[PDB]
């Protein structure tokens, strides 16, 4: 393609609101444009990268017999009522009415739709297993869209769904997908790690998330150096082995603590280490108010609380709800309320806690005497340095972007939506399901996060929108224009060449080229009359003069040796 | 792919409601499944056909420098307010609210979105022309979804938009698109004709529709045998040259006409030919009621009326609106109402018309004496046999499916949405726009309409979901299964082979194969031990025995000679 005919609105200045490097670079390089919060257009270069990603995805899906389909975005509410998700979900599910008042969801994911396709069609065990996938734009009215394509409201997902006669068959396809996902991410230029993910509040099914390792990552991976242990910090269990720090029991005492809000401020005020303070938070669990206690150097993990209580309906009590129930909160109160404490609170006595009265705290508070703990448990995040759940060694942290997930779904949808098959013994059984997804537009951004420098994007060979950037320094000069025209015709059969044929200053062409980030650059300039050009590598910045008779061999060898 | 792993829910019986052959066959062959009215899932084989169509589309777009992008479905109402389409359109535009009460349209087409992309980015004449396109699902809440993929509510469109400094540049790209569209349709196996289309009520810009010639087609193409004249029957002008059939003027007379509703019933009742009766219809044009007169053998053309009056707000008066104004209607009434008559009414005198009184009609009604005609004009459809507007010869009719359109849009959106560029002389000018579209999912159905027989689909080589159907008659037999396994491995590198490896009766495999419609079939049966198979052509039904040492050459030669 001649660059004069390709829309590439490169920017001089990136706005302050853009925080993530991938977001900043996709804007600056003229690859995406925001329509509104969380909603983007993919401009020509991004679209080519998306096409390269989806071609790799299609190869890897076909390799494991995952068969492509395309399902609708517009989905009748009645389908979502069958599963119960219509009623279970709130504003994140986008909803609308047609001209006859009939209600619809815009698909955030397709468990019901795909179940509706296969039910009473996958009728026998002889037809199983079956795996279907699509590459299709999903809709989620995210509370906080952010970081460009990393969290949109309209976004591209590759979602797959598999159907099975038994658990062993599901296990096989889950492994196939796991392996296919590893291949997909490596091929597109992402360094990713599969990590054990949380199975949800109620379920205990096997699930792994694929995490693109990057500093912008909002997930923390807990990993071992001694074993293959890798878990989301939300899931990673903390094993408690007693190590008491108890002193002589003292009488309870309310103390004045003016302008003291936080646990660390209280620690500083009393001249004590923060770990000896116990923090108290009020949660609302299935309508009932509870208290959760953790030490001052720890933080409450809501995902563990949800899994512990076995419900997703857990949230912090609001300002008004706290006042109606009881400044800094504490466990000593004359009221029927269940108090839960993290296991590591047992290492202390003479607790420092809130007084349920602004400007005050309690010291020398003791369990049994002053208040009772109903149950102890693992209600916190692991810290870096602590011993892992498998006993292999010490916990280390790495930050990650969730680029995909694999999930053993089971019979949830097939039971609720009556999707059955006749087994070996002729009896009706619900289809056993797996579901799997890659965030395609998120993955595009993750590629940029891991493949860029201070001057722009550095696209991997596998996904670069064009292979070669052919640039004329001054096309007013006949020798330069004509040589570049000839080289375009020569190289645009074997390679995809972006030919910067524009009547633009050399400096802007090179700045644009740095942003755009194609792996190899052929510069036609002052030595065109001699049949000499310059070849420049985007990754290293290495430049060399090359004569046109050698150029095909030099470019091909350089291209083949790219990662 | 092994057919045991591909979801293909072939049907024994097609429901009565499915009318169009393409709709019936896409259902019967297991290629689509309805989710609800006008909303479909594309099953594995249809998805492969769609991928083949879009690959051809992409090649032909790149050939004319039409550059791929991907724009969002979710579009803020504020954008649609800029153009005025938010207010101009009614229930066909699907609308919704997000969680903050902000209003959105689901894109039925993307003129505003694309204008928002390029405005203040295509800043100079030096950047023009620019052509962008996407392949993306559109949403239209159609009043009457029908014929499967021919009229959906969620459907795939390839929409392109071009931007220009002057009218000559627009003319060039319009011609490029016209030519590209001709190529696309021929390549995918559609016999199509470009025809002059109506430019709308207000505008007079150049537009052509591409019509897939087929009997299910709801459009009628008027064409010449002597010239290149081709027009939609909505547009095709009728030139009136007087041929009076006048008799001696008679006195007006009201006559009893019991149980006479229609013009032909009245003709039969009075013993007169139907052409001597004048029909009267009441229309509402920009709030004002009018009368339109046409002869009994003619019909009113609303598209001509809209173009004549220069407004889209024309509709028939309702039952209640007719009563408030005045059985069979007629022009003789004591009221201030404008009466328009088709030109061919002038060939008659002593008109037979309604009496504005149930059970009665008027005879011997004459213009000037009994009523006045305000204006005469071309308000009807041309009939087959009549002389064409260009004077080349006689009108012939062919039925067609509108598979695409090309349109010289001009500055409508660039004016309303302030999308300007600096011209040669440094002054701001609105971007001159073209817009173009192909219905991709409609085109898939049109391919089936033109490429099928009584036993199933007959896919063209260019778009067939697989190239070869490899079928084992009885895979319990080791020689058959093993030979078929070997041939699959041999042929699935050069070709895409669907291998019917299923443990199913031969009869169902062949019935499924006929429906599925791949061009060549390799049958492994009783002579597998001898290294002999049967090759069968789907189009002709010709079968021949072939030895496996000759099979690659025989298949390749047959495949190369397919249309
Ligand atoms: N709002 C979004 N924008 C872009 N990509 C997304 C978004 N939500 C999910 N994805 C991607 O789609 C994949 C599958 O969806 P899903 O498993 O439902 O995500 P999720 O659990 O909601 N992730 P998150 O919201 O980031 O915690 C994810 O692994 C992401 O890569
Ligand atoms: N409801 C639909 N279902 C499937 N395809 C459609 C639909 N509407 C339009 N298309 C296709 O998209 C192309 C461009 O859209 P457009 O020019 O807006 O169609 P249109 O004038 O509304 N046609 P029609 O509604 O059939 O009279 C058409 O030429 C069709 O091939
Ligand atoms: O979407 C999932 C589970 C899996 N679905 C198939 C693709 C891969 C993915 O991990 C989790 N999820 C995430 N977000 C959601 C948001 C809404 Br709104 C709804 Cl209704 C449902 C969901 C929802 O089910
Ligand atoms: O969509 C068009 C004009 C052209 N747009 C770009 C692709 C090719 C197509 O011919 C005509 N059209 C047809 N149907 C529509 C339905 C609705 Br609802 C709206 Cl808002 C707008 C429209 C509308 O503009
Ligand atoms: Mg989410
Ligand atoms: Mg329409």
């Amino acid at each position: 393609m001649k660059q004069s005919k390709v829309f590439i609105p490169t920017m001089r200045d990136v706005p302050s609101e853009a925080e993530a490097q991938s977001h900043r670079l996709l804007l600056k390089s003229g690859l995406i444009k925001q329509s509104t919060s969380g909603i983007y257009s993919y401009l020509p270069l991004a679209t080519r990268v998306l096409n390269n990603i989806t071609a790799i995805v299609r190869q890897e899906m076909e390799r494991i017999d995952s068969v492509e389909i395309l399902m609708p975005a517009l989905q009748q509410a009645e389908l979502w009522e069958e599963s119960g998700r219509w009623g279970a979900y709130g504003p994140e599910l986008m909803r609308l009415q047609d001209r006859h008042g009939r209600q619809f969801a815009l698909g955030p994911t397709h468990e019901e739709l795909v179940t509706s396709i296969v039910r009473n069609e996958l009728k026998s065990y002889k037809q199983l297993p079956m795996t279907l996938f699509q590459i299709q734009s999903k809709f989620r009215d995210e509370k906080r869209p952010r970081f460009g394509l990393l969290r949109g409201r309209e976004f591209i997902m590759k979602d797959a769904y598999s159907f099975h006669a038994d658990e062993a068959s599901l296990d096989q396809t889950y492994q196939d997908m796991y392996q296919a996902y590893s291949r997909i991410f490596e091929r597109v230029g992402i360094n990713a790690r599969p990590v054990v993910a949380d199975s949800g509040a109620i379920g205990g099914s096997h699930t792994h998330e694929f995490m693109a390792l990057s500093a912008i990552g909002e997930d923390t991976i807990v990993y071992s150096k001694e074993s293959d242990y890798t878990a989301n910090i939300e899931k990673a269990e903390v094993v408690y082995e007693p190590n008491h720090k108890h002193s002589t029991v003292q009488p309870l005492e309310k103390i004045e603590t003016p302008n003291v809000k936080t646990a660390q401020e209280l620690a500083d005020f009393l001249g004590r280490p923060v770990d000896e303070i116990a923090k108290t938070m009020i949660f609302k669990v299935d309508g009932e108010y509870i208290m959760v206690l953790v030490r001052g150097h720890h933080e409450i993990n809501d995902i563990k609380l949800k899994s512990y209580f076995g419900t997703d309906n857990i949230e912090l009590a609001t300002q008004d709800e706290i006042v109606n129930l009881v400044g800094s909160l504490g466990p000593v109160i004359d009221k029927e309320i269940k108090i839960y404490a993290d296991n590591f609170v047992q290492d202390l006595n003479n607790l420092v806690v809130g007084a349920n009265e602004d400007g005050y705290h309690l010291i020398n508070v003791n369990v049994g005497r002053d208040f009772n703990v109903d149950e102890y448990g693992d209600f916190r995040f692991i810290l870096e340095g602590e011993k892992l759940s498998d006993g292999s060694g010490v916990a280390h942290f790495a930050e990650g972007i969730e680029v995909g997930q694999v999930f053993k779904l089971g019979t949830k949808y097939s039971e609720s939506m009556n999707a059955t098959f006749l087994d070996n013994q002729g009896k009706a059984q619900p289809l056993i399901m797996g579901c799997y997804g890659i965030g395609i537009s998120r993955t595009l951004s993750a590629i940029v996060e891991q493949n860029h420098d201070d001057n722009g994007i550095v696209w991997p060979k596998s996904v670069t929108p064009f292979d070669l950037h052919l640039i004329s320094i001054n096309p007013k000069k006949d020798d330069q224009r004509e040589l570049a025209d000839a080289l375009y015709a020569e190289f645009n059969t074997k390679f995809d060449v972006l030919y910067d044929d524009r009547q633009e200053r050399a400096g802007v062409k090179f700045n644009d080229a740095d942003l755009i980030g194609l792996p190899l650059r052929i510069v036609v300039g002052k030595r065109a009359s001699e049949g000499i050009v310059e070849v420049k590598e985007r990754l290293t910045g290495d430049s060399e003069e090359v004569h046109i008779d050698d150029l095909m061999t030099v470019i091909t060898n350089k291209y083949d040796n790219l990662k």
